[PDB]
């Protein structure tokens, strides 16, 4: 079994003014089932973090020993900590929830049977059949109650069967007898030698009998720890007889709570100073001290396989609540069906130029403005990120790659093909086989490159409020230096430069180069050459030499390398910027 | 005392299919301390929500009865709702979010002095001090504990007094001596003529000995109810004999569990059918139906009070959190430099026009499209609107326009002051004092239509994905019909009618009837006329009858009075979207 053991233990929070949560606290989790008591702000959950590494260190004062070890990298694909506040996909189902976990943290040499077999071995053993077809709910559609989410949560980090199992209040929203039945679950598996530590609010005598260690915070500080049958012979020392309560644990805690002005105005040097000096002074603290001086990544599923489940749930979740992506498709059909019959039956004529350079600029500004919805790809999911990540699920190379192809098809993939197709048989633009291709990928290249520099913004952000704002102002910085209003060439040489970073520049250049190779306009012609006064502009390259466009073919493919260069800085800073993030 | 009658209650969910949560229940709740029991999924918070009158009576199939008269409507005015999910906003206190329930709840015959005075007790009574002036976390920033923000929203709910107080499994994240501490305080609170229901999860016998009434639900349907002293007798009749329990709340949840596969499975003609059609034959169902055919808004505060709180508290999240706005002014200085550097020093020449009324375009689309993130006001808190208002802290039309202070104020009237000082003094537009402000005027009424239309989407949206992304493509549909790219007079008259949905062509002709009254741009002449050869295009006013704008002075103001209808239209749009969204 593993013995995990924690030694001057002490962590500080700044809110600047530093606040001493967990003072000074020692102790040793054998394996067993380790109970942690204390009241509401005792420290509790600190503690527990602490415990399964999910703090940040620059606070942290101690040190956390697995049988006398340090803590491996390989540990959140080894640990289980199941949290208070019950983080999971509203979207998904009480079953599907379950098939995600057991998919990505068991290994492949279970076949896709045997873990359905454990499956729906948790959610017998759980009490989840009613509802294991039924939707977790989010907080606006109701789903699955209260009780029935928290052991959602329980199931999740118990499919995967751990050495150490951390659980917070794993009975706080579960009543009498399925509390039993839960506790009565881990002291199966505490048997087979996992150590499994819990804080716990209220056990009744049949669940506190169940104890193998007993922890008491109170104010930061440890009341107790030892076991859980010499902890009530230990407060009979101290001065609390028990017999006026038929329960050790709720005569445990209103020793360490006597001091609390709610008990103080109801019903009814400090307490917490002295019942922690009895402590430090005792028996129980000089066993632990005297044991503590004698014991002083490589994820479990591969890279393909975490993809195939990142995306494979992010594709449900776009089948299952599709108003955005047809939405997409919907406004997508009716804008390019009123750019198509606006400049419909585009001529070769005086102003057949500025109808043609004029539709085009109408096309990258689509693409690129439609991408401001990618902002939310990283934001809308940002606590389920942080929190399957620290429990050990994918890398974060295979949740950024997995989110991608479910933003990337169909959102900016498919509404480029339909875009494209509907504005080349109702405008009449260069009508070879070739150039409606180079069409078709250039607007995916805007609206890629677009899309990643939304992502680029707004990954690891909490709301889309800053980043849509960014988003939307950068692309209004690209459209002066795309090169339709103003003159590219009668630019300042100091601001020349910034026309380098508009990816409506490179798109409405490489639409430009694709369309006016060589169309002719002056034709129609009278003997002298055309009659009307600019003079003319006759053929398409004599609109590109104006322009500073190159009439070779690197002209074009110049501006494709460039939106390509700006999709693979853009989508690793995105990645970076998820890598790097903070998510203790 | 109010006395809640419920009778012949059923329920339906549809999942389609629908499934029946709550069978025929049956029941009356005298003024005292009125517990539900029973299982996890057994209806405890769907019995609540329909006694607290917060279900779709499109499913509901009873009536509930105060008093024998129906419900007012005057009664979230009157009643009180714990929650079980703790919906508190987390960018406030501890104290700020008691503050705020008692300015909204409380009558301002009170004064804000006394309103404070039954703060600090209530605080001093749930057990508050420590964490009294602490922030209560979000979901990111980890804050105050999980049992002192339950306590939180149990003082929300009390600092108001109602007369009929519903809680939510109150004391689910609490340990055994606070809880004890929070039921006696229901206790002295329920002496005094209130009727507190609630649901909860094992209660300890200290705890167990308060209640007045007892109801045990189990999968829906009813299986006791009657008085609390009377229920153990009653499962004695029934041949179930207590001692193997010194608790009787852990035997009464034994017998209704039984059936469960959790404990069939762990240390062990339905159950349920047999146990509920025992309570029907029973004589405690007999005086209850003997009883119930015997007994078969105007809100608290003011309008201009709750729109002086909601607007205030509102201030204080962009005061605490002002990343957007501090990157509103950042990106909007940067902008107005780089758009008055490019066109710095507007010369009268042959090619001074189209640097003018290019200019104009992108100061319009700069106040369209930053208007995007004005999606995000209503649906990053539409869970705590929804809370709030079925818990009557305000009228939607005092959070509709105090709302908007927050969003007009800091984000599109101070960034259109900063944004056409800085174009003014670099650009060298019309320099006449009141052009300065007619232009300072049409940039904020292009802001304030845009943002009304971001509004008109995204009100009652639970996600930004879906109306960020109609917000940008209808906006270059809109920039189509400006007026710049595509002359508006050759639209065909079946597409000439869009132009008038354009909230970019009302800005950007108002812009250029400001300036382009007679300024003149072909003098610097030679003896004939001119000599550049489009001819030329003189004086302004000839500009402007090319376009198709009035040179009248109504010319300018008819674009302000058809913005300023589609800032009318779009506000009721999306105040009526908050108004009839549902909230149940
Ligand atoms: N990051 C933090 N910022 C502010 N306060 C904190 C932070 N971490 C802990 N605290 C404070 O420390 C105390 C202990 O927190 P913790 O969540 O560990 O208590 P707990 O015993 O888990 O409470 P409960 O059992 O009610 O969940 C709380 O009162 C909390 O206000
Ligand atoms: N709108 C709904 N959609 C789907 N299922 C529902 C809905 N409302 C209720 N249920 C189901 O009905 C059962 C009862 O729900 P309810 O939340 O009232 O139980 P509860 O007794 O409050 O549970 P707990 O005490 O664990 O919170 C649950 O199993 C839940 O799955
Ligand atoms: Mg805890
Ligand atoms: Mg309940």
């Amino acid at each position: 079994g593993a013995v995990l053991s924690f030694h001057n233990i002490c962590y500080r929070v700044k809110l600047p003014v530093e606040k001493e949560i967990l003072s000074n606290i020692n102790g040793i989790m054998k394996p067993g089932l380790n109970a942690i008591l204390g009241p509401t702000g005792g420290g509790k959950s600190s503690l527990l973090d602490v415990l399964a590494a999910r703090k940040d260190p620059s606070g942290l004062s101690g040190d956390v020993l697995i049988n006398g070890a340090p803590r491996p990298a390989n540990f959140k694909c080894n640990s289980g900590y199941v949290v208070q506040d019950d983080v999971v996909m509203g979207t998904l189902t009480v079953r599907e929830n379950l098939q995600f976990s057991a998919a990505l943290r068991l290994a492949t040499t279970m076949t896709n049977h045997e873990k359905n077999e454990r499956i729906n071995r948790v959610i017998q053993e759980l009490g989840l059949d009613k509802v294991a077809d039924s939707k977790v709910g989010t907080q606006f559609i109701r789903g699955v109650s209260g009780g029935e989410r928290k052991r959602t949560s329980i199931g999740m980090e118990l499919i995967t069967d751990p050495s150490i199992l951390f659980l917070d209040q794993p009975t706080t929203g579960l009543d009498s007898s399925t509390a039993n039945a839960v506790l009565l679950l881990l002291k199966r598996m505490s048997k087979q030698g996992r150590t499994i530590i819990f804080s716990i609010h209220q056990p009744r005598y049949s669940i506190f009998k169940l104890f193998d260690s007993l922890t008491l915070l109170a104010s930061g500080r440890l009341m107790f720890h030892g076991p859980a049958q010499e902890a009530l012979g230990y407060f009979e020392s101290a001065g609390y007889h028990c017999e006026a309560y038929n329960n050790p644990a709720d005569f445990f805690l209103d020793i360490i709570n006597g001091d609390s002005t709610a008990v103080a105005l109801n019903r009814e040097k400090p307490l917490i100073e002295k019942l922690a000096e009895i402590y430090v002074n005792s028996s129980f603290y000089k066993e632990t001290k005297a044991e503590l001086h004698q014991l002083s990544i490589s994820y479990t599923t591969s890279f393909c396989h975490q993809l195939r489940w990142v995306s494979k749930r992010s594709f449900k979740n776009l089948l299952g609540n599709p108003q955005a992506s047809i939405a997409q498709i919907i406004v997508t059909v009716v804008l390019g069906l009123v750019i198509g019959a606006i400049y419909f039956g585009l001529k070769n004529d005086s102003t057949g130029i500025q109808n043609r350079a004029g539709v085009l600029f109408f096309l990258t500004t689509n693409q690129c403005f439609s991408s401001v919805s990618a902002v939310e790809l990283f934001v809308v999911e940002k606590k389920l990120f942080i929190h399957e990540y620290i429990s050990g699920y994918y890398r974060v190379s295979s949740y950024f790659l997995g989110k991608l192809l479910s933003d990337l098809l169909p959102m900016r993939m498919l509404p480029s093909i339909i875009f494209t197709c509907i504005v080349y048989f109702m405008l009449g633009l260069k009508p070879k086989a070739d150039a409606f291709f180079v069409m078709m990928f250039t607007l995916m290249m805007v609206a890629y490159s677009a899309s990643s520099m939304a992502l680029a913004i707004a990954a690891g952000q909490s709301v889309v409020s800053v980043a849509t704002l960014l988003m939307t102002i950068c692309f209004v910085f690209m459209m002066i230096f795309s090169g339709l209003l103003v003159n590219l060439t009668t630019i300042a040489s100091w601001l020349s430069w910034l026309q380098y970073f508009s990816i409506p520049r490179y798109g409405f250049t490489a639409l430009q180069h694709n369309e006016f190779l060589g169309q002719n306009f002056c034709p129609g012609l009278n003997a002298t050459g055309n009659n009307p006064c600019n003079y003319a502009t006759c053929t398409g390259e004599e609109y590109l030499v104006k322009q500073g466009i190159d009439l070779s073919p690197w002209g074009l493919w110049k501006n494709h390398v460039a939106l390509a260069c700006m999709i693979v800085i853009f989508l690793t800073i995105a990645y970076l910027k998820l890598l790097f993030l903070k998510k203790y």
